[PDB]
């Protein structure tokens, strides 16, 4: 339920299809 702002730096969000989606490290 609660959204905890976890300290991350390996995930990046782009706004795709009008929605927020995060990139990826390995394919």
């Amino acid at each position: 339920g609660y959204i905890p702002e976890a300290p991350r730096d390996g995930q990046a969000y782009v706004r795709k299809d009008g929605e927020w989606v995060l990139l990826s490290t390995f394919l």
